[PDB]
Formats: C-alpha cells, structure tokens, sequence
C-alpha cells in the first residue's frame, strides 16, 4: 500500500485543481489521458560490431492550443508513469504563458555516460527515424533536457532534414539548436533572465525598493551562477549568500558573483573562500535574506525547517522546491511564494522565440529578445497574482485555474466537448 506514482500524482493535481472553478465533467476526464503514445524500438550498431536495441517513447498529451512541445530525457530510471507525468505537467506550465503549445514528452531507456561520441549519433539519429511519422514543425517540436546537450540537438534536426527532404522549415522542428545552425541567441541565461523579471515585478507587488537588499542562492550551476550574476549587475543586489552541493559561505558586505566562480575552477567547490565563513548548506535557508531563490535539488525546505524561513518572496528556479504540506504554512507567516511553473518559465518562453525565428526565417537580436521576454514575464505574472487576489486562494492552486481554463476554452470551441 506504499505507492508514489508519477502519473497518479500529476492527475491527482488536477482533481484538487477541479474543486476551485466550474468545469464539465466530460471534459475533466479527457484530460486524464494524453491522446498519441508512441513507444518504439530504437537499434542502434555499437562499435563492437553488433546490434542493441533501446526502448524509446514518446507521448503528445493535447493539442488543443496549437503544436506540443517538450524535451527529450536520456535516463535509466525512465518508465512510461514518468513520461506521462510530465507530459500533462507541460500542458499547464505552456498555457499560464499564453502560447500556442500543447503538451509532450520524450524518452529513451538508456545510461549515457556509457556511450562513446561516435555511438551517441548513432543513438540520436536512429530516434529520429523511428518517431517521424508523429512529430514535424507544426506537430511536435522536441527540446533539451536531462543529459542532453545542444551538441545531440544538432544530430536530431540533420537526420529529419534528411528523411524531409528539405521541403520545408526543418530548422523549427527542434528547438535550443546551437548558434550557427539557426538557433537563438539568449538561451545560455533564459531560466535567469525570465526568473529575475518575475523577482523585479513582485517588488511592486508589495511596494518595496530593491536596491539595496539580500538575496541568496542554493546551488552554483549555470541556472545558478547566472541568477545571482544578473542580481547585481541589474538590480542592486547585495548578495550574500552562495553555495553548492558541497558546502556554503556568507559575506556581511557582499559576493561579487564573477569572483566566486574563479575560485570554484582553481579549487573543487567554493569550500574555503578567503574572507568568508564556511557554513553548510541547511542554514542558508534560514538566514536573514529580503528574497530567496533555490535552485539545487527538490524537496529542500520541509516541515521541520517551514517556520524558520524569514524572508519576502521565495522565487522557485528549480521544479517544485516546496511541498504541498508546506505550501500553506508559509501563506499564514504571510509569505508570496510564486508557483513551480510560473517563475521558471523563462526556458519555454525563449524556446518558443527560438521557434518563431524559425518559421519566418527572420533572426532577431539581443535586444528584441530581451523586451519581448519582459513583456510576456509580467503580463503572466499579473494575471496569476490578479486571480490570486479575487478568490482569496494560493498562488500555487491559482495558477492552474488559469492554465486549465485556457485549455479548455480551447477544446470546447474546436468542437472536442459540448458541454
């Protein structure tokens, strides 16, 4: 009777998300069930000379909107209950944004860090090969994730081009492509840049300056070190606070955020800063900062440690850092807490503008990016906080009563369900 399914659990999000508007019953069972699943045998040839074949899905959950999109995940430890999960977990996170995307999810059952380079394009094109009949440039438009790189989405898009025969735009069928091949520019820092507009805005939001405040960051990758970068060189941000999954440090004064990241290649962490106090990674949480942002691993702030956070606005980066036991422990400590899908939705905004560029064959530059990504950061801010608001519910289970309802809207007027 110890069951933690991945499926159960995203339908189970939307069975609590079902309670807080009026919606037909013939359309919440539509949406328990993703509408194409293809799941197909992938061989490749090893350089032993000999033949393994890997198992590969792929799972559309709605088109309902416009063409699907989602990444493509290269793990062990892929079953199809995770798949789908986070399949229909696209859907909602696509619509709160306002784009004309619909959910997908893509994965092979593989361990990469087993494969040389010469049979990871052996991998990477014979996926292709088996799933084009259900994806395309208006049908479904595969991205990076888990283990996967820009260098294996430049083989995916050569082997359509390929099999396409070039009569058509085969640069939009994948998206977060490298540069000089059609890609975009401003995507190295599209989960940091859409994270800090959302930071920016809800300071208005309760009506305080930042310039001059604290802000602190658990982790230091490159949705890490670019977050706290941006921080100062933006707002004003005194940071004060760093760390990784080794350990932590504090200043009194301040972190340039360029100085650490020169430490960490000379040495193996940022254990040990000169002029700093090696702390651990628990008490960065409750220390005394205006905004925290984590971005290390999920399930980091728990029930024990839930009062102890003294801050303004927790800005998720990583996916759903809080729990749902959690989620109403910090509304009573009168705490704003942006959603999981909401604060990082910088990465599909900025891959839908790598596809837009695509289609029309017009590349844009760094400053039209920028002001677009802007516009679309607050406006999708303004109408969750606005719902939030009006019916006196939190911002996690508000933030679905926007995304569902602009799906279903969706599918009562392409004639899907009448009632």
């Amino acid at each position: 009777m110890v069951e933690i399914d991945p499926f159960e659990m995203a339908v189970k999000q939307l069975e609590r998300a079902a309670q807080y508007m009026d919606i037909s019953e013939e359309a919440l069972e539509w949406l328990k069930k993703p509408m194409r699943i293809v799941e197909v045998s992938v061989p490749i040839e090893m350089d032993d000379g000999s033949v393994k074949v890997f198992t590969g899905f792929r799972v559309q959950h709605n088109w309902a909107r416009g063409p699907t999109k989602g990444g493509i995940r290269w793990h062990p430890a892929e079953t199809l209950s995770t798949v789908k999960a986070l399949a229909t977990w696209m859907t909602w996170k696509v619509a709160v944004v306002d784009l004309p995307y619909g959910g997908g999810k893509g994965g092979i059952i593989v361990n990469p860090k087993e494969l040389s380079e010469r049979e990871q394009e052996r991998l990477a094109r014979a996926y292709i090969r088996a799933v084009y009949d259900v994806i395309g440039p208006w049908t479904d438009i595969p991205a990076p994730d888990v283990y996967t790189n820009p260098k294996i989405m430049g083989w995916m898009m050569d082997e359509y081009e390929t099999i396409m025969r070039r009569k058509g735009p085969a640069f939009g069928v994948i998206t977060g492509k490298p540069l000089s091949i059609g890609g975009s520019l401003g995507r190295g820092t599209a989960t940091a840049q859409g994270a800090i507009f959302t930071i920016r805005e809800a300071a208005k939001a309760l009506g305080i300056d930042l310039k001059g405040k604290k802000i602190a960051v658990q982790g230091y990758g490159n949705a890490g070190y670019y977050t706290a970068k941006l921080a100062k060189e933006q707002l004003g941000m005194t940071v004060v606070a760093v760390s990784d999954s080794r350990g932590g440090i504090y200043n009194p004064d301040g972190l340039d955020p360029d100085e650490v990241l020169k430490w960490k290649r000379e040495h193996g962490s940022v254990k040990d800063f000169p002029g700093a106090t090696n702390i651990t990674n628990e008490e960065l949480l409750e220390l005394e900062v205006d905004v925290l942002a984590p971005a290390a691993i999920e399930e980091v702030i728990t029930e024990k440690n839930a009062d102890n956070i003294k801050a303004k606005i927790v800005a998720e980066v990583a996916n759903g850092p809080v729990t749902p036991e959690a989620d109403d422990i910090l509304r009573e400590k009168g705490i704003l807490q942006i959603p999981d899908f909401l604060c990082n939705a910088g990465g599909v905004t900025v891959s839908y503008f790598e596809w837009v560029q695509n289609i029309n064959g017009y590349y844009w530059t760094e400053e039209e990016v920028r002001e677009k990504l802007d516009k679309k950061m607050t406006k999708a801010f303004w109408e969750v906080y606005n719902t939030h608001k009006d019916k006196n519910i939190h911002m996690r289970d508000a933030a679905y009563v926007v995304a569902v309802s602009r799906v279903y809207q969706a599918m009562k007027d392409r004639g899907w369900v009448k009632k």
